[PDB]
């Protein structure tokens, strides 16, 4: 089973990823948090994860990669580089379509990292 | 999937758990929760459980319960008046910390059917 967790403070983004990745993955389980602390102790209590996907501060990002630097973390140009440099396995547009979404999950985790064009 | 929530606060004791429960049920998740404040926190983000089983207070298993009464919930105690009030309290279960591994695992059965554990000493 693969384990997505989404680090949000609405209902409305964690329960549309959820529904997204999950309807789009067969193996695939998303289950939420509403703060980057609840977020730290959902991991400290043993839950493991194969990807964070974390809402925009990079504070937040050092936080969750100091705890478990082999967990992947995305994001959802200054940023993007502060992102970067801390490690970040992507950054995704809230405004991005359904289908760069799961595809951008795909890649990330497979090893690989996803950004906006107007990044690159 | 049935999913299992365990707040306590001890790693073995979590993953000792974990492996049990996972080990015995073939449709079985085992998730956990450091403290009874961090489980309500999940809960609250609309994450679903099937059953509680929440280390021991009563104070913890009233607040689970006053938030989600559709959820099981099952103390698990290191130590008839704490049963008592636990019942009362709408626990759907007390199973000793000194418990034997396969008593666990037919008392979490017992409590996903709908029915209640309690220990012989009550």
């Amino acid at each position: 089973l693969t384990v997505v967790l989404i680090v949000d403070d609405h209902h409305l983004i964690r329960a549309g990823a959820k529904n997204l990745l999950e309807g789009a993955f067969s193996g695939m389980r998303v289950e939420g948090a509403e703060t980057v602390s609840d977020a730290l102790a959902f991991l400290e209590a043993d839950n493991t994860v194969d990807l964070i996907l974390l809402d925009v501060a990079i504070d937040g990002l050092v936080r969750l990669k100091r705890f478990d630097p082999s967990n992947a973390v995305a994001l959802i140009h200054e940023l993007i580089r502060a992102a970067l440099e801390a490690g970040a396995d992507g950054f995704i547009p809230k405004s991005a379509d359904p289908q760069v979404l799961i595809h951008a999950v795909s890649l990330i985790l497979e090893g690989e990292i996803f950004l906006p064009r107007s990044y690159l």
